[PDB]
């Protein structure tokens, strides 16, 4: 309708367009309208109702700090260890000219014409954590290790971290490993067929792992097996920093040992000084986490949610009241989510670190010892529907590591992570497979050779062990029985959905989804830690609980969790055909080549981007509430998340063996596989047509690659139409329970170019859509496109008519 206006974004300016493909005025520069500093950048905005506009702004000059050790009581009050450092904010100002810089949620109100009047601003404060002089999350943060982010130029070998020591040498030792079977019963590994099963990966070499107050380096290794220092900050700081500088320099030099990804970091949410719109080192890891934890938002009946970036893991999220001026963040570490079953929740928790009633060490800082759940997630997106919030995220790999000073220790300088893929002898049906004991508490998977046919998963699992096939197949944490009280396992977090980075085919099969059973009814065996997708519907009362958790000043509720019961996990691997060696001795991570075109140099790690909810316009049954489902885009396919509208819960069936109806993955075609997932600038859903539109701006690609060469195909656009498929819930009268999950379908409709810069796209009608282009002076090249079922092509007559 002529009366309705479409809002298009250009940096900070929100220009309102008419269905005549013309602006109604210059637009609204949110930064200036909110009376904020020029360093502020607009990242996410949501049009609320008709008389409201909510936005998300973040300054690159923001500087955060975590105060660790050297303190006493008597004078120290209820102060937060996480606080804004104004000292470095005024120091970082030196860029061009001037004449806490915290993120803000902005509220606007509609005035006559296409104008907005500034109403109020809500401060997005740091999450609360009690300082020191089993209720202490502070210890975890004191000894926390976070990996440098994954760039679209990071190759497969860059993630490949050298395999650790087997659990037979951990519990027994070097020289007496041959007594595995004869003594595994009393050690807690009864019928365990995995002696040479790798416990994790070594941390002495590879991609840098930096603490909260330490900083991520711009240079990353091509092959983490040969080059890189990993956790060793002092080894980098003293000689390897200069090694990476001379070999990998910025444009202003062989590139054989390291890669310069400064441009790639900036185009993710990472603050890179000297490379901004308006050598040295990048800001604190805790500061980068804050700058990346403010990328997405949603508004519900007076509540504003804020979540992290889809490329950088977020350790917290905001839930702030409209009336509130401030509002501290809620941790994911204190947010208990339903993983589908009680066993599915266990797998991830029982890898976060070491926990036993024997240990009570100050250096035993791991989440499990501090009684905390999964702390990080790569938020694919969020949305609101039927007075309820809906989210989807790729669970970031949070594991443990040995902080021992004893170099002779087998687990010394290594992170503990094992393959959690269900055994080959596991019972059929989703529930029976996801609940399988295979690596619940410790390693079990690895290379098992059956005559001449090798298998990367355990052939003996559950309770089918022993002789009579009744004996339990035991599994336990890779820490020696007598070393349990003195154990100092801390917490480590990865920048990908992988728990394990160990250079082996077992971790390759978890990432690519190649673990199957030898049954005629071939079922794909699931990982319960690697390539995991979390999704769920959260209500206003569950949301309020997250706010109250953040607003708490330690006191008694320093351990208390946020209960989100309507959530579930799902094993979502990358396609195998995305990797060159498996097309449509063996191989490991480093030996895996990439043939991936979706704007990723790695054919190993998965990426979930741009989630959007939507109410199916289809006529519903006599009484029943209108059906709704949320859709997101992953590597190699479209995934639809279904929900029950009559109860505002996750859609579940009568039979537990049958795969969940709440989850559905539809793999997409050849044309849509050439689409870069990182270039997504907008996700629009049309209520009247029931179609999703994924608008990819080529300009969202960085300036230079890892080898500091100008990025090609930066000019252009590509659109993906996502439509519903299959039988829906309450499609007719007799439709009660569903056996097959209602899915979606991704197709590159026809709205695509590689020669023009995109201003945006206007959905004029169900039949016609417009394409506004940039580049030259003024900007306003309009192109009218027509469709049928979804096939798009430009109407030469109407395009020439507007122009
Ligand atoms: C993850 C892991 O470490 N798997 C092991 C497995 C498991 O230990 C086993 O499945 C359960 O205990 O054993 C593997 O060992 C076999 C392998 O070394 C082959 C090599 O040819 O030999 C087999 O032994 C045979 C062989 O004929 C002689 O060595 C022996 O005198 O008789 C045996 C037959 O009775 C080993 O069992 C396996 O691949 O199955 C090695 C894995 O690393």
């Amino acid at each position: 309708s002529l009366a309705n206006t479409y809002l298009l974004q250009d940096h900070n300016t929100l220009t309102p367009y008419t269905p005549f493909t013309t602006p109604l005025n210059g637009g609204l520069d949110v930064v200036r309208a909110a009376h904020l500093h020029p360093s502020y950048e607009l990242v996410d905005w949501k049009r609320v109702g008709d008389t409201k506009l909510v936005a998300l702004v973040r300054s690159a000059l923001v500087r955060v700090k975590f105060q660790d050790t050297t303190s006493s009581d008597q004078s120290n009050t209820n102060q937060n260890a996480l606080s804004f450092d104004t000292q470095e904010s005024q120091k970082a100002l030196n860029g061009s000219q001037s004449g806490d810089f915290a993120s803000y949620v902005l509220i606007f109100k509609a005035a006559p014409r296409a104008t907005w009047v500034f109403e109020r601003k809500i401060k997005l404060a740091l999450p609360y954590v009690k300082q020191e002089s089993k209720g202490s999350l502070y210890k975890t943060l004191q000894d926390l290790l976070v990996e440098q982010p994954v760039t679209p130029y990071t190759p497969n070998a860059g993630l490949a971290r050298v395999n650790g020591v087997a659990q037979d040498t951990v519990h027994f030792g070097s020289g007496q490993e041959s007594s595995w079977n004869s003594q595994r019963s009393q050690k807690g590994l009864k019928n365990n067929p995995g002696p040479k099963a790798v416990t994790g990966f070594k941390l002495d070499k590879g991609r840098a792992y930096r603490k909260l107050n330490e900083s991520w380096p711009v240079y990353e290794p091509l092959d983490s097996t040969k080059e890189g220092k990993g956790k060793d900050e002092s080894s980098w700081k003293n000689s390897e920093k200069t090694t990476a500088e001379n070999d990998a320099p910025l444009v202003g030099a062989t590139f054989s040992k390291y890669l310069n990804t400064a441009q790639a970091l900036h185009q993710m949410g990472v603050i890179v000084p000297g490379l901004e719109k308006w050598t040295d080192a990048l800001p604190n890891v805790i500061t980068q986490l804050y700058h990346t934890s403010t990328a997405q938002l949603a508004y519900l009946n007076g509540q504003i949610v804020v979540m992290g970036s889809d490329r950088v893991p977020s350790l917290w999220y905001w839930v702030v009241g409209e009336d509130q001026e401030s509002g501290k963040a809620t941790w994911w570490a204190k947010t208990e989510l339903n993983w589908g079953t009680d066993k599915q929740k266990q797998f991830v928790e029982n890898q976060l670190g070491f926990k036993d009633d024997s240990n009570s060490d100050s250096k035993n800082s791991n989440l499990k010892a501090q009684g905390l759940t999964q702390p990080a997630y790569l938020i694919a997106g969020l949305d609101v529907v039927a007075d309820h919030l809906v989210f989807a995220a790729f669970k970031a790999g949070a594991v443990g590591y040995d902080m021992t000073t004893d170099s002779s220790a087998s687990t010394y300088n290594q992170a503990l992570a094992w393959s959690t893929t269900a055994g080959l002898d596991s019972d059929g049906g989703y529930k029976a497979l996801v609940e399988n004991t295979a690596g619940l508490n410790g390693p079990i998977n690895g290379l098992f050779t059956l005559l001449d046919t090798f298998a990367y998963v355990t052939p003996v699992s559950g309770m089918k062990g022993g002789s009579q096939n009744n004996e339990e197949v035991q599994t336990t944490y890779p820490v020696k029985s007598d070393q349990k009280a003195t154990a100092k396992i801390a917490s480590l977090i990865n920048a990908s959905p992988l728990n394990s980075y160990g250079d082996d085919g077992v971790t390759v099969f978890d990432a690519l989804g190649l673990n199957f059973n030898f049954k005629l009814n071939e079922e794909r065996l699931p990982s319960r830690t690697d390539q995991l997708l979390v999704y769920g519907i959260v209500n206003e009362s569950e949301l309020k609980s997250a706010r109250e958790n953040a607003q708490s000043t330690s006191d008694d509720n320093s351990n208390t969790k946020v209960k989100w019961t309507n959530t579930a996990s799902h094993y979502l691997p990358v396609p195998y055909y995305y990797s060159a060696n498996f097309p449509e001795n063996g191989v490991k991570i480093s030996t895996l080549e990439s043939q991936a075109t979706d704007g990723f140099a790695n054919s190993l790690l998965n990426f979930g981007t741009g989630l959007k909810a939507g109410v199916d316009p289809a006529p519903v049954a006599r009484g029943h509430k209108p059906n709704y489902s949320a859709v997101l885009l992953v590597r190699g396919g479209v995934v639809r998340l279904n929900f029950n509208p009559d109860t505002d819960k996750l859609l579940d069936s009568t039979d537990k063996n049958s795969e969940p109806i709440s989850f559905s993955y539809t793999p997409f075609g050849s044309a849509e596989s050439a689409v870069d997932l990182t270039t997504l600038k907008d996700v629009t859903y049309i209520a009247e047509s029931g179609l999703w539109f994924y608008t990819f701006d080529n300009g969202e690609k960085p300036t230079y690659d890892g080898k500091q060469q100008q990025v090609k195909n930066r000019k252009g656009y590509a659109v993906i139409t996502v439509s519903r498929t299959g039988i829906e819930f309450n499609e007719d009268a007799n439709t009660t329970t569903l056996s097959q999950a209602p899915a979606a379908l991704a197709v590159q409709n026809g709205i695509a170019s590689s020669q023009d810069d995109l201003t945006g796209i206007l959905p004029l009608s169900d039949e016609f859509s417009a394409v506004i282009t940039k580049d030259q002076t003024w900007t306003g090249k309009v192109d009218i496109y027509k469709n049928t079922n979804g096939l798009f092509e430009k109407d030469d007559q109407l395009s020439e008519n507007v122009k």
